């Protein structure tokens, strides 16, 4: 009850900033997450023993892949923490509870392969879940862990609060399917500019939480340049392995996944900042003005990729 987590001074200050990097010490990531729940939600939100058992079972169900790993889970939860802390009064008690957990769980048991690769492979998960294949699996793995003995962190909620939080988590996790982001953002763009955006309309909140989820999930583009640039190596290590696996099925992969086309990465990052990241953080900033540092950091990183193309690095 009286047991705070406390971080060293540099981490205590920097964890509050959007561009915080959780560092290379894996054993500190659980404590960093509990710290964020305790400040975001409260020391009362979860029984510490249950929360600790939940976190360690979640960790165990992330795989040793280059990018879609336990570090990504905690990184995406920290971005959500910074959004929630900068928008104190906009979110319900249940939302603060659900969203940090949703972010920690959002890529559970990822294999380092896209929905496309599973469908082309004819993976069993592609027959069980015809759209948002991996994201339905990530939600399925979250419910599994919540149902293990001693892992039910929501046990003090009523039946209908419990149903609501699990529905916040399902929609949050489904929204991390980038195929769904383009339409979600166009609708938010229209709603904001015709003035119809209403945060009391549940279906509107759902859309805004979905964009928050895209923003947290892509947050590697919002770090200081050396973090962004080194994370890009991990992202492409997966893409290129998928490309190899497409070539094994007798399919020329897209260039983004073809390691023979490494030279075109700087131009591919440009397209992604312009087509995905910038539009994402721009619409997020219009809806939630205090998230503007994410858009500013993304813009700085776009400018760094422009310098790479110009051979200035
Ligand atoms: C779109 N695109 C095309 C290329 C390309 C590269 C080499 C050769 C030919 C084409 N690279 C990208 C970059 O793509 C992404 N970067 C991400 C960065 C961070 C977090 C999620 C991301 N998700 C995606 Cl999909
Ligand atoms: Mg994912
Ligand atoms: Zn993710």
């Amino acid at each position: 009850g009286l047991m705070q987590f406390t971080l060293p001074v540099r981490l205590c200050k920097e964890i509050e900033l959007f561009h915080f990097d959780i560092g290379p010490f894996e054993n500190m990531w659980p404590g960093i997450f509990v710290y964020m729940v305790h400040r975001s939600c409260g020391t009362s939100c979860f029984e510490l023993e249950k929360l600790c058992r939940f976190i360690m079972s979640v960790k165990k169900n992330y795989r040793r892949v280059p990018y879609h790993n336990w570090k990504h889970a905690v990184t995406v939860a920290h971005c959500m923490y910074a959004i929630l802390q900068n928008n104190h009064t906009l979110f319900t008690d249940l939302e603060r509870k659900g969203l940090l957990i949703a972010c920690l769980c959002h890529d559970l048991d990822h294999r380092g392969f896209s929905n496309s690769y599973l469908q082309k492979f004819d993976h069993p998960l592609a027959a069980l879940y015809s759209t948002s294949t991996m994201e339905q699996h990530h939600f399925s793995q979250t419910v599994s862990i919540l149902q293990l003995e001693g892992h039910n962190i929501f046990s003090t909620l009523s039946s209908s609060e419990y149903e609501q939080v699990l529905e916040i988590i399902r929609k949050a996790i489904i929204a991390t399917d980038l195929a769904l982001y383009f339409g979600n953002r166009k609708q938010l763009e229209e709603m904001y500019q015709t003035g119809s955006l209403n945060l009391n309309n549940q279906s509107h909140r759902d859309r805004v939480i979905g964009l928050m989820m895209t923003a947290c999930d892509l947050c590697s583009v919002t770090k200081l340049w050396p973090v962004t640039k080194l994370t890009a190596n991990d992202i492409y290590a997966e893409f290129w392995a998928e490309g190899d696996e497409m070539k094994k099925l007798g399919i020329q992969p897209i260039p983004m996944m073809d390691r023979d086309k490494k030279d075109e990465v700087p131009q591919g990052q440009l397209g992604f900042y312009n087509a995905v990241a910038i539009p994402c953080y721009t619409t997020l900033t219009q809806i939630l003005p205090p998230t503007e540092p994410l858009l500013k950091a993304c813009r700085d990183n776009l400018s760094q990729w422009e310098k790479v193309i110009r051979g200035e690095e």
